[PDB]
């Protein structure tokens, strides 16, 4: 007896590094609707209703911005004040009503051409969503 | 067919620096059952059952607290010691079962009355909240 | 009529300072069905499904990792660049598919042998979950 279940929580370990475009986690703790896809880092919505959105990610670069995307804007923009070196861990939660089609996926912007040394790491970044309330009906 | 529903997210983009009062978010994320009031900051709980709140902001003062209240007192208490700068940014996430006319906002403490100059900001402080159980019944 | 349902949410107020072994947060914000175990500092899946869980944790000790278990090998490993004070702030969400019996916890690990000197403190550390999809059936 179907129910209307959507929901993915993935991660990258580390080398977030590249800005502007969608962060393809590839590290799949959940996506058993296979709603989210790693080969372009985005979410489809594929019910309509409210998603509850949570991240937490660590950026290798200078003056990071994070931006959570909703179909082809940002909806959501973190600029953690706090940066300190060449590294960001930024993070938060929301919730967005969707409807079939939406995307939603996390982007970064900020220097990556003057980074210092590396290091361990062994990091867990992390993106998850799950629909909370399907619509109408 | 009803179905008992109740969720919020909330933020503000900018202007937390009042201490001691209910932090009123205005950007509204979603905010479908009103059962948020951006005019007091204020969840109020209309239908009873466990909810799930989380918030992410950013404090603009020195020697930061941040609250999460329930009715009347605090029930979460961040003071985060990774503090400098004078710009604090407090998360926090917890589950809490409500009974019908029970508030929730945040509130922070702190000294705004030496702050250095601002910046470009644009960054995103967010409150939200969802109804997980309904009781009984 | 019987719903199946889970969700715990505790904390500590402050204390983790020793590694290697299960955090017991004994602050109880919502424990309605024992799920968790403060006395191991454990959840317990009674439930098999879908599960978010999300933590906010204050360390005390420097070069902290902290590791979210799932029955016995760490899923999610936390280890904060921006370190100092040898106080370590980390936060973690993900969602796990869990199985009845399966346990999840919160361990630290990191040099706790020589730390500066404390301080008032009254810092909530949150550990948090709730069963979001039940199983098949």
């Amino acid at each position: 007896a179907y129910m209307y279940r959507s929901a993915f929580s993935v991660g990258l370990e580390t080398r977030v590094t590249v800005p502007n475009v969608p962060i393809r986690f590839t590290k799949i703790f959940y996506n058993q609707q296979n709603h989210y896809d790693g080969s372009t880092g985005k979410f489809y919505c594929n019910i309509p209703g409210l998603y509850y959105f949570s991240y937490h990610i660590t950026v290798y670069m200078k003056d990071v911005k994070v931006s959570l995307f909703k179909k082809d804007k940002a909806v959501l923009f973190t600029y953690d004040q706090y940066q300190e070196k060449n590294v960001d861990q930024a993070s938060g939660s929301v919730l967005l009503h969707l409807e079939v089609g939406d995307q939603v996926w996390l982007q970064v912007y900020g220097d990556g051409d003057h980074n210092g040394l590396y290091a361990d790491n062994v990091n867990d970044s992390t993106f998850t969503g799950f629909l909370l309330y399907h619509d109408t009906n």
